[PDB]
C-alpha cells in the first residue's frame, strides 16, 4: 500500500515531513551556496547508522573523502570510524554524456555495504564537468529510476543561485525527484536567516512553507512551528 | 449545440468550470512542482471510472506504473484493481523528432480500453528527454488535433517555473490547448498556499481567478466564491 | 477622394464608439492578447456581425483550429456559422500544416475574390511563424501579407499572441509596427480575481479613444463599455 | 560659431529645443507603436515647405506614398498638391552582405533634384528587420548618418522601441550614432494614456531636459513647454 | 603614491582627490548625451591651455570638423589649436579582430606630436563596427596596456544602456580599467538630473558617490558635496 | 575541527572565527573597486611582516610594477619583500588548461616556501581565452591541487551586481571551500563598503555584512557584537 518514510532523526526535519523521508524513493535537496546541503546529507547518513545500523553509500563528485572526513569534525562526528567499520563508504566520483557506468559503480557499492541510505552529492557539478547541461533531465531521470529500481532512499544535492528563484539550475531537476527540500539562506538588512522547507513529497503528506533552522555543533536544527 | 462537458467529480472543480471539461477537447493543466498536476490527471481517470465506469488511459514518460499506483494509495484509491480489470491502462512511454509513433500508441490503447478520458503526465518532459524544445508548437498542435479527431478528452499537464510568469514552460502551449487550468502554490510570508485558476475554456463558460484548494486524504478539494 | 480615412462599423457593443466609427476601411487591424482574452471571439464577431447587418462576405483564415471547431465554439453566442459556409457568404479557409508566405497569400487572394469578400481575420499569425520556425522572418513575411491584403483593399483583422498583460504587445516585438491598427485586449489578475479590458493603442490616420476600456464576454459575445 | 538650428514651428518644439533642430545634422525620433513618429516626421517636411518654401524627401520602407497621404489628410493636409508641386518628394523603398550605399545614393539623388533641406526616413528600425542585418545595425546606420552630414541634410529619422522607459531604440546603438536625441512616450498608468516629448541629446548646443506633455490633433502635434 | 595630473574640469579635481592618476586609464561611461565626448574634449582642451600639454583626440565616428564645431558651443576653438600643432584628432572612423594597427597609429601621434594626454571616444562603438563583441576583454587590454608602456595619460569613453545596470556594456570594461568615472542622467518624475561618480581609482584616494553636475556655455561643472 | 590562519586584517579574524581555513581556498568576490586585490595584498602582506610567512601574488594583468606601486598608497613596501624573497609576484599575463599554471604556481611555492597564496584575478583569465564553458572543471582543478600542496590561499573574482549572482559564471562559489563576499552598495546617491563571509566549509563563522572602510592602512572592518 502506501508510501512508508525511514526516520532521519534530524531535529524536527521529522515532524515538517510527517515521519521522515520516503523509503526507496530521491529527495532533492538544493540551495545556494553554504546553505548546509552537504551537513544534511552527511547527518542522513550518519544518523542511518547510529541510529538504526543502516549502511550509508556517500558520492562525492568534488570533495575529497578526507575533506569530507575532516569537515563533519565540526560536528562531532567520527567518519572515518564509520568508514573503518564498513558503515559508510565514501565514493569517490571526482573527474580526472551517459550516467550509466557510474549509476553501475553506485549500483556496486549499495550492494557490497548492503546500503539503506544514500548521498549523492552534487549532482550539478557532474553535468558542468562534462559540459552536459543539454541532456541534465534524461541523465538525471537515469539515475533516479535506477535507484528506485533498487530500493535505495536517495539524498541527491543541487545548486542554485537565488533564494527564490529557480529551484535547481537547469529548472528540471525538481520535476524528476519524487521530494524536494529547499534550503534558503535569506539575507535582509545585512542579515542571515536560514529555513529549510519540504516543497514536495510525491505520494504522501508534509508541512508547508519555510521552517527556521541552525548550524550548530551538534549540525541542522530545524524549529517546527 | 454548445459544447457539453462531463463531470470531473473533482470536488469544486465542476463547480468553478460550469459543468466539467469540455467533451472531446484537450485540457492543459500547468504548475510548478508539487502543485498537484500527477494527482488532477490521476483523480480524473479515477472519478470517470468509479463515477461513470469510463474507462481511462494515463500516459506516463517518467514515473513507472508501480510507483503511479502506489502514490494513489495516498489516498485510499486502489489503480491496481482498476488496471486489473480492464478499466484503467497505464501506458508506459518512459525511455528504454516527431510524436506520430507516441500517438498511435495511445489510439491502440484508446480503442482497445475503450476509454474516453485520457492524460498525460508530463507532455514538458517529452520534448526535454529528446532535446525537441525547438519542434513544441508543431508537435504538441499534432498530439492534440489527433486526440480530438479521436474523440478523447484529454488531461496534458506541464511545467511552469514561476508562480506568476509564463503558463507553461514554452510560451506556446496554452495557445495549443482549447482548455487551461493553472495550479499555483504561492510562497508568501514564508508560507504556501495552493490555488486553481480555469484561465481558459474555448466555446463555453467558466469562473474566472483563483479558487484556493487543498490536497487531502480524498485528493483534491477546490473552494468555489 | 481628398477626405480622411474612412471606417467600418464592428457592431461590436462598444467598439464602434470606442474606434470613433469602426475599424479603417482597407487596413489591417492586430488585435493581440495573452491566451483566453477574447481574440478569435473579436474576429469571428468582425465577420459574423459584416455579414448579419451588412451582406458583407467575410473569409476567415484559420492555421490550427479546424473549421468544424471554430463553427461549434461560435453557438456558445448562438451564433450559426454553418449556414453562413452553406450560403457562400462565409468562407473559412484552412490553412493548417526560405520561409514565404507568396503561396498563401494567393491563397487568400484567390479566397476573396471569389467570395467577394470585404472583411477578412487572420488567426492567429503568430502560429503560422512558430510551425515553422520563421520568427527571423517575420517582419519581412507579415509586412508581404498586410502590404497585398493593402493592395487588394481588404479590411483585415490578425490575431496575435502575447504572454503579458503589460509587456509586448505581440510575440516578436515588430507586429504591431507592421500593422495599421493595434487593439490589445488584456485579461489582468490582480488579488486572484481576472478583469478584461480593451485598448485601441493606434490607428494610423485617424482619431480613437485611449487607454483600457472594461468589457465582458456574455452569451451575446464582447460587451465593450465606454468611458466618456 | 555654434551650430545653428532650422524652426520645426511644430507647437512647443521650438522652445523646448531653444530655437529648433540643430541643421546639417540628424534627429533620431524614437517611440513605442503609435506614439507619433510619422506624424513628427510628416510635420517636420510639411512645415518646412509651407512655412519657408524648404523643399522635403521623405523615406519609406513600408508605408506606401498613397497611405502617407492619406493619414495626412487626418490633420488638413494636402500632401498630394506639394508632391505635384515637386516641393515633396515621397521615397518608395519598401521590399520589392547588407548594405545601405544604394539606399544612400537614392536618397541623395532625391535631395539634389528636389533641392531639397529637410529630410525625413521612416523607419529605419524596419530596414534592418526586413534583411535580418541587426548584426550590422551600429555599421550602417553610421554609414547613412554620415553621409546625410556630408550632404548637409537636416534629417529625422525615426526608430522603435519596445518599453517607454527602457532602451532608447531597439539595438542599444541607434542613440550613440545619431546627433540628436527626441524620445515619444505614450504611458499608460491608471488605465489612461498621457503623451510625452523629450529632447535627450543635441550633440553641440542646448535645450530643455526631460519630458513635456503633448497632444495629437486634427492640428498635428502640439507640445507644452512646462516653463 | 601614483601621481595624478589636474583635469582642471571644475569640481573635478576635488571629487579625485588632486586629478586623474598619471600613465593611466580612466574609463568614462554613460548613457547617451550624459557628457562623455564633452569630458573627454575638456581634458585635452585643459590640458593645451593650463599646461600647454598636447593632446590626442581618437575619433571612431565623429569627423574632426564636427567634433571642432561642437566645441564652438563652449567657446573653445580647438581648430586654432589642431593649427598650432598641439591638438591632434586621429581620424580612426571606417573606409579575427585585433587592435595592433590602431594601437600604432595612436602611439605615432603621441610621439609626433609629444601628446601627455589621449582621449578615445568611443572605445564601444569600434567592437561593434567590426561586430567583435567576443574578444573586448583580451582588446581593451591590449589597448590600456600599451598606453601605460607609453606613459600616456588616457581618457576612455564607453556606452552604457541603463543609469543603474552595468558600469559599461560588456561587464567587462571597468575591470580592466585602473580608473573609472559613470556619468548619469537619470529621469525621475519627469526629470532629468546630471551625476558624476569615481567608482575606483586604483592605488589612491577618491570621493564616493554620485555628486550633481550641468553642462553649460562653459563646459561641465561639478559640485563636490562637504 | 579545521585549523585558521590569522589574517590579521583589522575585525576580519573576528568574523570568520579566527581567520581563514588554513590549507584551503578562499573565493573572495565583488564588483569593480570593492577592494579585491587589496584584501588579496594585505593577506600576504599581514603574513609576511606578522609571521614571516612567505606568499606567492599570481597575477593576469596587472603588471608586478603597477601591483607594487599601488600598495605604495597604504604605506607597504612590496618591491622589498620581493628583494628579500619573501614575496614572489607570478606573472601570468598573456603574450583549454590550466596545467601549466598550476605548475608553475606549485613551483613557486616550494621555490619561496609560501604559506599563502593569492591569485588575482581568477575570473579574467578564462575570459582572456574565451574559455567560459570550462570554468567549473578548470577552477577545481586548481582549487584542488592547491589543497594537496596544502596552500592557504585568497582567489578573486568578478561579479557585476551587488545583490545578484555570487560571482560571474554562477560556479565559482560552489567549488571554493570558503567565500567572502566585498559588496560596494550605492543607495541615494552614497556608497557603503560591507563584507559577508557568506561560507566556511568545516567551521564557523559570522553572518551577514560587516561594514569596512578602506585607509592608509588597508581593510578595516567593523564586527557588529
Ligand atoms: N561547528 C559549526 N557551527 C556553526 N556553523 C557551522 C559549523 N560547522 C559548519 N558550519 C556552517 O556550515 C556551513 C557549511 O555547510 P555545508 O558545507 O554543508 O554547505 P553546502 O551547502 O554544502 O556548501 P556548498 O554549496 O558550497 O557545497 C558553513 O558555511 C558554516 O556556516
Ligand atoms: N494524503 C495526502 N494528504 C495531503 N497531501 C498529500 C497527500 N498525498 C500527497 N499529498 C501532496 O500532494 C503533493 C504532490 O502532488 P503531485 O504528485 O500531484 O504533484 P505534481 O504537481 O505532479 O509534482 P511534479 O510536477 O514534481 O510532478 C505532494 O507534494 C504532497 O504535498
Ligand atoms: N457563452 C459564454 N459566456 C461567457 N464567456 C464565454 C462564453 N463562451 C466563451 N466564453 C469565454 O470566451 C473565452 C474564449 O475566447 P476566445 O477563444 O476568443 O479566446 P482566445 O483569445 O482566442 O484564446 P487563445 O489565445 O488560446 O486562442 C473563453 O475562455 C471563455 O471565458
Ligand atoms: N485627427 C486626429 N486627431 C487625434 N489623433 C489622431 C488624428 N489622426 C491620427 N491621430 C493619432 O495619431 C496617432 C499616431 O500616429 P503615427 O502614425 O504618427 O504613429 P507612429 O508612432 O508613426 O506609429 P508606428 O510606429 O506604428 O508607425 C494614431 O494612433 C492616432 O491616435
Ligand atoms: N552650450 C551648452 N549649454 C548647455 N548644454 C549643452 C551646451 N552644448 C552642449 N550641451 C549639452 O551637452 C550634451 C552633449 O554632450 P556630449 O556630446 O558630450 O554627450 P555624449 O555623452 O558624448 O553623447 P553620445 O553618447 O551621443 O556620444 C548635449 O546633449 C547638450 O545637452
Ligand atoms: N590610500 C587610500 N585611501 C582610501 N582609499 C584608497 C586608498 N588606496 C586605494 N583606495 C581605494 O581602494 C580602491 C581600489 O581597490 P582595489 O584595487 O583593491 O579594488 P578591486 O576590487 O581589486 O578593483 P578591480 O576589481 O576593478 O580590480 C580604490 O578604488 C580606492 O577607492
Ligand atoms: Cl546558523
Ligand atoms: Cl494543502
Ligand atoms: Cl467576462
Ligand atoms: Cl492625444
Ligand atoms: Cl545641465
Ligand atoms: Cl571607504
Ligand atoms: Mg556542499
Ligand atoms: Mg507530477
Ligand atoms: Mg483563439
Ligand atoms: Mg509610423
Ligand atoms: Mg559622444
Ligand atoms: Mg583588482
Amino acid at each position: 500500500q502506501a508510501i512508508a518514510k525511514m526516520r532521519t532523526m534530524i531535529e524536527g526535519f521529522d515532524d515538517i515531513s510527517h515521519g521522515g523521508l520516503p523509503i526507496g524513493r530521491s529527495t532533492l535537496v538544493s540551495g545556494t551556496s553554504g546553505t548546509g546541503k552537504t551537513l544534511f546529507s552527511i547527518q542522513f547518513l550518519y544518523n542511518g547508522i547510529i541510529e538504526f545500523d543502516e549502511p550509508g553509500v556517500f558520492v562525492t563528485f568534488e570533495e575529497t573523502p578526507q575533506d569530507i572526513i575532516k569537515n563533519a569534525r565540526s560536528f562531532g562526528w567520527d567518519l572515518a570510524k564509520l568508514v573503518d567499520e564498513g558503515k559508510l563508504f565514501i565514493l569517490d566520483a571526482s573527474p580526472d554524456f551517459d550516467l550509466s557506468a557510474l549509476i553501475e559503480r553506485i549500483n556496486y557499492a549499495i550492494q557490497k555495504y548492503r546500503a539503506r541510505r544514500v548521498s549523492i552529492d552534487s549532482v550539478t557539478s557532474v553535468f558542468q564537468q562534462y559540459d552536459a547541461s543539454s541532456v541534465v533531465r534524461r541523465e538525471l531521470f537515469r539515475l533516479v529510476a535506477r535507484l528506485k529500481q533498487i530500493g535505495a532512499t536517495t539524498v541527491m544535492t543541487t545548486e542554485r543561485i537565488e533564494e527564490y528563484g529557480p529551484i535547481a539550475r537547469y529548472g528540471v531537476e525538481e520535476f524528476v525527484s519524487d521530494n524536494v527540500v529547499i534550503l534558503r539562506n535569506v539575507l535582509e538588512g545585512e542579515r542571515r536567516r536560514r529555513t529549510l522547507e519540504i516543497l514536495k513529497l510525491r505520494g504522501t503528506s508534509h508541512m508547508k512553507g519555510e521552517y527556521p533552522f541552525t548550524i550548530t555543533d551538534h549540525g541542522i536544527n530545524i524549529f517546527p512551528l
